[PDB]
């Protein structure tokens, strides 16, 4: 386990509410920076940590069926997630980002009436 960052936390705090927008927050202005920026690769691993780490912590949640948001954001955060690994550093095509967009929206969306 030779890896381990000298800072500690994506940026999650352990509130759902606030967890949800911080994970779509960098998720969309992650997939936003153009393709030709330096940091693809490193916006890619820091983005990954908030997939991860999202749902590894609310894993137990609920494991989805009853929050909107978090069932949600299960499959858009592993769909995307997929994208990264799939192809590499390749920039995510703009037909998913549009999808992506309405995706994180949704969730956002729900966290106002917490679902």
């Amino acid at each position: 386990g030779p890896l381990g960052s000298c800072d500690s936390g994506t940026g999650l705090t352990g509130n759902y509410s606030q967890d949800t927008l911080t994970v779509i927050a960098t998720l969309r202005e992650a997939i936003d920076l153009p393709q030709d920026a330096p940091n693809r690769q490193e916006v890619q691993d820091t983005a990954r940590g908030q997939i991860n780490d999202y749902i590894s912590r609310y894993r137990r949640k609920g494991d989805a069926g009853g929050l909107k948001s978090f069932t949600t954001m299960q499959t858009a955060l592993n769909s995307l997630a997929g994208y990264y690994t799939s192809y590499g550093a390749r920039p995510i095509p703009e037909k998913l980002k549009k999808r992506l967009q309405l995706e994180f929206t949704q969730a956002e969306r729900s966290i106002e009436r917490g679902v």
